[PDB]
């Protein structure tokens, strides 16, 4: 299964990518071409109309101490230009200054946050990289603390299963021992030494849980009345107060016992641990389980503490990128402010020079050709007008086709698949480079098929754009037939990629191991 | 305009990835803190789905172990019993009772009690030398004497009662066994019950498959959000440059 799904995923993921890029890049190039045509039309229209009315007005007109002024007009304008530039420079310094303490605070808290972290930060993308690493570590830590909590639940369940007194004993058997004169056998040997306890448990075998009834006359009448009792009830005759050795022809082997239970029946048993006899409450096992439970609790506590630490660091970074990222890692503005102060000084020197110069200076000082040239501009207007006419036909004819393509594209392609709006801010050369390289890949990808090969062949004339979208539609339909919906349900292949990925992860997880191998 | 133009493409790429991501989920994100809280909800769903997955896994393991006990050769404690059956000149008792009908199966299973899966060996003194070597065997091994081919009912002090059987095992010892349902002996229809168990285990396998798929989906969703924030926050949720450039 992993092999088959791997092949299918590779095919889908490569073919879909090449088809999408090849189609969308051309689509955006056409959009940009139309925008350029509109801009050209409007610009030439604007200047044509303006020059036309100017020419009309100029034709109507056509038919119908000095140095003091120059020297003061220019001088005054120069100082004034610098007055405005000074205000700019002043405003530039003011902007840099308003940004100065913000930058300094950003750097300060950046250094503090960097030191709070083991890794050192150097760039914005580096900061975000560290942030995603932090999220990854946080997820792993919480998984581990959940694991430990589950194991501690298991241990607590095991300890709870030690109901009474320490290690559960069936109360129903106590009721039965009450209903017949006698005592539960384990209750008789509950205090024997731990050294001999395994031996006794091996000796008694299944009969370990039974009632010592010295009469055996009370049971037989009541026997047909017993229904709630355990399915294999065991009974023994003897004095409950001083219980003589039960009748076993028992013979002791190495770590085992052999008992001649009956005529033509021997029973053989090995020494166990946690014997039913000699319990003495077996408090030591309860304490061993408590030790394990407390170890799990301590590990859980440490992991919870660690997760809390990680989350606090995460919140710190979220806040930082929320309030200082815009200025993070920028240079110190004071140097630039100093440079602009030097510009102020030279500007103030230059202002002083113009003010002085203007003060001293003001104190001491205090048609046939036009027709012929303009008619050629009129004839220029005519030439420009026919150029405008050409551009206008281009525009209208282009829209006529845009209409059809955007009619057909509404089969969910335009929504986000073809309309790769990132591309709007690129020049046509890069778009063509991507289109060409995508076509190079496609030729190989589509080599075997014939329908798609015919469509791709038809697509490459630039004068028939809708052909490319038709090729895209062919590709999508062809993929949809191959989805194999027995295991998948999405009709859109692009969405089907995620399901193939999930299948790969799950199948690789199932592949792990079982290793319960033992047979004849 | 130059600043806005330089900034625009990055913001646009970030917005496309964000729209794809949130549309892939049921909830719509609007801020960094919002994305973080969605992270936390995703973790909670992980740690719930995993618990159901593990519990169903435990049930499936129990079912396979139960099925496996009934398998072969005459379903028993087969791990050692087959070798133990041939290492003495004996035959497994449950195998001798392979053919018994469903009506007598509960009776016989109650009668023989724990000894159902013992071995028949006609002398029981030939084992006495071999016995010391038995370090690898079930913790309680049962041996019976009689003709393996035409084994007579083991002399039991047995006594039939209403839906139960009484037996004197030894002087001053008695055992009382209630009729079980779906017993050991009669391993012809016990294949019937393991067929029922196979039918039962099919559903657990299916349900476990779905739960594991769900857990993987959640894990990959978290991976996607982490990848996103690793590559994306520098410009996330900022104001649209198209508008301002137009202005």
């Amino acid at each position: 299964a992993i092999r088959v799904t791997q092949s299918d995923r590779d095919l889908f993921k490569h073919l879909i990518t090449e088809a999408t890029s090849y189609v969308s890049a051309d689509y955006m190039r056409h959009a940009n071409e139309r925008r350029t045509h509109l801009d050209e039309a409007l610009a030439l229209r604007g200047e044509l109309f303006g020059s036309h009315k100017q020419l009309a007005t100029e034709q109507y007109r056509h038919v119908e101490q000095e140095a003091l002024s120059l020297s003061v007009n220019e001088g005054g304008e120069r100082r004034m230009e610098m007055r405005q530039e000074l205000e700019q420079l002043k405003q530039k310094i003011q902007s840099l200054t308003a940004r100065a303490p913000v930058w300094l605070a950003a750097q300060d808290t950046l250094n503090q946050l960097c030191e709070q972290s083991g890794e050192t930060l150097a760039s914005s993308n580096d900061v975000t990289e560290y942030m995603q690493q932090l999220l990854e570590r946080e997820r792993e830590a919480t998984v581990e603390r959940d694991e430990v909590a589950a194991q501690k639940r298991e241990l607590e369940k095991q300890i709870e299963r030690l109901s009474q007194p320490s290690g559960a004993e069936d109360s129903r058997m106590i009721a039965l021992a009450e209903r017949f004169g006698g005592v539960l056998l384990s209750e008789i040997y509950d205090d024997i030494t731990i050294d001999d306890a395994p031996y006794f448990s091996a000796l008694y075998g299944p009969a370990r849980h039974g009632i010592v009834v010295p009469d055996l006359s009370l049971v037989r009448p009541h026997l047909e009345t017993l229904e709630d009792c355990p399915e294999d009830l065991y009974l023994i005759e003897g004095d409950p107060q001083s219980f003589d050795d039960s009748v076993f022809n028992a013979e002791e082997q190495t770590n085992a016992v052999l008992v001649k239970s009956s005529d033509r029946q021997w029973r053989y048993s090995r020494y166990p641990e946690l014997p039913l006899f000699g319990r003495a409450a077996r408090e030591n096992r309860l304490e061993a389980l408590n030790l394990e439970r407390d170890a799990l609790a301590e590990r859980y506590a440490t992991l919870s503490f660690d997760v809390q630490k990680i989350q606090r660091a995460h919140q710190a970074f979220s806040q930082f990128v929320g309030k200082h990222l815009s200025v993070a890692f920028d240079t110190d503005p004071e140097a630039e402010i100093r440079e602009l102060r030097q510009r102020h000084t030279e500007l103030e020197r230059e202002v002083s020079r113009f003010e002085d110069q203007t003060q001293q200076q003001r104190q001491q000082y205090a048609i046939a050709f036009c027709e012929a040239e303009m008619e050629n501009v009129q004839k220029k207007l005519r030439k420009l007008e026919r150029d405008y006419y050409q551009i206008r036909e281009q525009v209208v004819s282009a829209k006529a086709g845009w209409c059809a393509v955007m009619r057909m594209v509404k089969d969910n392609g335009v929504e986000r698949r073809l309309h790769r709006r990132e591309l709007a801010y690129m020049e046509g050369g890069a778009l063509r480079s991507m289109s060409d390289k995508a076509l190079g890949a496609l030729r190989l990808a589509v080599a075997d098929n014939e329908h798609l090969r015919d469509a791709l062949r038809l697509s490459e004339d630039p004068k028939r754009p809708e052909r490319k979208v038709q090729f895209f539609i062919a590709v999508y339909q062809h993929l949809r037939e191959r989805i194999r919906q027995d295991i998948i349900r999405t009709d859109d292949p692009v969405d089907a990629i995620e399901q193939m990925e999930i299948e790969l992860a799950r199948l690789t997880e199932e592949l792990t191991a079982r290793e319960q191998k033992l047979a004849i």
